């Protein structure tokens, strides 16, 4: 079994990127695509709290996200594993260190113990970052504001910090080159990591 | 400003002492006393989905008092301390520690590293604990309202006096297998010899 995340900012291409290695993988995998909460009730339920939340303090909305991510770990992604699936997880620990931990200021140190909580040791197999600049992220955001665009911006600075100290389970893709070519980087990172 | 906390298992006489010592602090300082969620709409949306969960993940729990403890202390805890009230709140961070830490399993320093993500310093300023041995306190339950219910309760207890062993400076452990009476009578004393020290 293999418990394979996905992260990167949004325009990164991460939903084609995931759809289509999906559709490759399944040849010789029994795969599944997932994102939290992913139809998990109670994860439901508290994504529902996050959408409808006007203002919300920065540290409540981290630890719904939190609670959402064990919540999805717990009653889908674990039982896939045990069932030898190769989960593909569209964004995990890592959103929350990007988005809460660096983007919103509550610090990375402090989102990952509240996270660490939340996984409890179940860190990914495999992390592919599909690395884009802001700029061409930019340019597929407007093809799929100043705030919108310096908080953009302020995600990607998060996750170079997450691979530049962590550099085991992350794969770094180069998310700028035509999607195709990320699709076929996505597939080759993913099966020499499986085939090992 | 102070930040009281009132902790205890259930049979400690806890809701009953905080109404009677809150009633009778009002009458010389200008005090509130609250409870999480407290009305919080987020907070009171958090309590729900912990009511309706089914076998729920002892973790996902404890996130989700944490949540609603956040939610409480940001909307009602602050903004009072703000205004300078004496601020009285039934359960606060040590129910997570000796309930979610000790008696569920989880580890009481796993569970005050989420708390402190939560109140992000914000620790009582004191923190009366009423102490009822676990045979007052299960023939106190039989009164007030199994084999199963008995062990945890002893749990929770265990968890409180880990808990005190390791934070001595922040709580006061009132006596609480003495009658109601005197309870609310030691409980309005340490309190008024704390208040009239700041
Ligand atoms: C998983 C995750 C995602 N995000 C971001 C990722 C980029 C998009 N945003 C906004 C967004 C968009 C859609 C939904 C949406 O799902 O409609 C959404 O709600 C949730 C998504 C995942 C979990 C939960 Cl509890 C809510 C959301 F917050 C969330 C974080 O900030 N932190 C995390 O841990
Ligand atoms: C504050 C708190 C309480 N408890 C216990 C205290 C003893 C009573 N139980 C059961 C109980 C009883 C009534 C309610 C109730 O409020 O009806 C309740 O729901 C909540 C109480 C506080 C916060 C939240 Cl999110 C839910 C509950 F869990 C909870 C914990 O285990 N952890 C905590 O952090």
């Amino acid at each position: 079994s293999a418990f394979i995340t996905f992260e990167g900012p949004e325009g990164s291409g991460k939903t084609t990127v995931i759809n289509e290695v999906y559709h490759r993988l399944v040849k010789d995998y029994d795969v599944i695509m997932t994102r939290e909460p992913g139809g998990v009730p109670t994860g439901e339920e508290i994504r529902k709290i996050v959408l409808e939340g006007n203002d919300m303090d920065i540290r409540t909305e981290a630890m719904l996200f939190a609670a959402s991510r064990r919540e999805h770990l717990v009653l889908k992604v674990i039982p896939a594993l045990k069932e030898g699936k190769v989960v593909l997880c569209d964004r995990y620990i890592d959103s929350s260190l990007a988005y809460q931990g660096y983007a919103r200021g509550i610090g990375v140190e402090e989102v990952r113990a509240l996270n660490e909580f939340a996984i409890n040791g179940l860190y990914p197999d495999l992390t592919i970052y599909l690395n884009v600049s802001a700029e061409v992220g930019r340019e597929r955001i407007i093809k799929n504001d100043q705030e919108d665009l310096k908080f953009h911006e302020k995600v990607i600075e998060g996750y170079q910090e997450i691979i530049h100290n962590e550099s085991q389970r992350f794969k770094s893709v180069n998310a700028d080159q035509p999607l195709e070519n990320v699709v076929e980087d996505t597939y080759q990172t993913i099966i020499k990591y499986l085939e090992k």
